[PDB]
């Protein structure tokens, strides 16, 4: 009898630490240590899915004595409208409502083909230049802040400014460094509001100060944007860092993707579904119970903590064969969990879709001879920012 301890180690750089997988087979869930308060592990695909749409299940915490949170967390739910158990149903309520119609057919139409020309754009450039690149610096870390400051409406080289504010405010290491890092956001996105107000154009803030013949206070729209800010384009450069590691292991798949440019939707649900880097932190979904909740054989009782392992229920054979491999030629793939599933479901997953299709349309299409111009193993995955990520990623072509 050995209690598991989060977080657990994982010898490669990618997948799932052995320690989860062996409880996966073990059971759904189990109970397990972390850096703070102790909490259910559920690692199988159905349990997680059935979980994640328990609304008894929430991201607020009940207890009359909350466990110490580091400051990155705690803005983390404060940005998810999570910080207060009371008034979390209607402010995530309102929250969806004012974010969901951002994400227009229209406004996703224009975007796909503004991204495709930005790709090819950056990958022209990618090619002429003389190895070794960073491939995280040129392609990884430029499309999506091009997205976010697309759906701002603010110059591109406004991201100059931003682009490492998430990984700031996201550091779980060091509170001043997290907090100092906010209010930079901050200060920059209330400056955003008021140029608005006077200078709209086809952009989220302009359309949420016209909301509800402007309803909304500076600060609630300052508060969205700041979500769209922070959440709206690290994600999605780890999540091209991890999908260019993982076609770059499997040669066969992509050759197949390179032949046929047409199988890039099935390998971006892959990529999804199979990239988990380091210890895989990011990839696992913290809950509390606001009410009693059977699973198997166990109670889980109001007020525990629920750690919801979306990275290993998506490796889960039950509901994958051969759930460690990666394979285009799936037929009708299970929906991965990646962008989770019922209350808080991704808001921008189907622009994360696109821009992830863009890129692996034409990677290996452009730069047929591209690979690491390092060791795997000399790639750092960094995890002491919520949202993990690699630094840097060396390249030959
Ligand atoms: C591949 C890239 C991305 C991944 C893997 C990802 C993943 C996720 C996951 C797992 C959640 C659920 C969190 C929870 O249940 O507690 C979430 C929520 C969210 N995501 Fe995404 N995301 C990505 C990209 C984006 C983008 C591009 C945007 C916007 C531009 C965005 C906006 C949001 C927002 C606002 C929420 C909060 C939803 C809520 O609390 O109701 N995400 N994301
Ligand atoms: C709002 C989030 C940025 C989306 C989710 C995906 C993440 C990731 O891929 O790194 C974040 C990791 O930390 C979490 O608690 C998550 C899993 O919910 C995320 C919070």
């Amino acid at each position: 009898t050995d209690l598991p301890r989060l977080p657990f180690d994982n010898p490669d750089i990618m997948g799932i630490a052995p320690q989860m997988l062996a409880l996966q087979k073990e059971g759904p869930i189990a109970r397990v240590g972390t850096a703070g308060e102790d909490a259910w592990l559920v690692t199988r695909y159905d349990e997680v899915r059935t979980l994640l749409a328990d609304r008894r299940l929430r991201l607020s915490n009940p207890n009359p004595q909350p466990s110490a949170k580091s400051a990155a967390r705690a803005f983390s739910v404060a940005l998810m409208a999570g910080d207060d158990h009371e008034t979390e149903p209607a402010r995530h309520a309102q929250m969806r409502s004012l974010l969901i119609p951002r994400f227009s057919t229209r406004r996703l139409r224009l975007m796909k083909t503004r991204i495709e020309h930005h790709v090819d754009e950056l990958l022209d450039q990618l090619a002429a230049s003389a190895p070794p690149v960073d491939l995280h610096r040129v392609l990884s870390f430029r499309l999506p802040t091009m997205v976010v400051c697309d759906l701002l409406g603010v110059p591109l080289a406004d991201r100059e400014r931003f682009g490492q504010w998430a990984r700031g405010t996201f550091d779980q290491s060091d509170n001043e460094h997290s907090a100092n890092t906010f209010q930079q956001v901050v200060d920059y996105m209330l400056e955003l509001v008021a140029r608005k107000r006077v200078e709209p154009g086809d952009d989220i803030l302009s359309e949420l100060i016209a909301e509800k013949d402007g309803a909304l206070s500076d600060a609630d729209i300052a508060h969205l944007g700041n979500a769209v800010l922070l959440f709206g384009y690290e994600t999605t450069i780890v999540r091209i860092d991890l999908g260019t590691l993982l076609l770059l292991r499997n040669p066969v798949q992509r050759a197949q993707l390179a032949e046929d440019p047409g199988l890039a939707p099935a390998a971006v649900e892959e990529i999804l579904r199979l990239g988990v880097g380091g210890k895989g932190s990011n990839a696992l979904i913290p809950r509390y119970a606001h009410g009693d909740i059977t699973v198997g054989e166990t109670v889980i009782r109001t007020g525990d903590a629920v750690m919801l392992a979306i990275g290993a229920a998506n490796y889960d054979d039950r509901a994958f064969p051969d759930g460690g491999l990666f394979d285009l030629t799936r037929v009708r793939p299970r929906s991965h969990l990646a962008f989770g599933h019922g209350a808080r479901h991704c808001i921008g997953r189907t622009l994360a879709r696109i821009e992830l299709t863009a890129v692996f349309e034409r990677l290996f299409r452009r730069l047929p001879d591209l690979r690491l111009a390092v060791p795997e193993e000399s790639l750092r995955w960094q995890e002491h920012r919520i949202t993990g990520g690699f630094d840097e990623i060396p390249v030959t072509f």
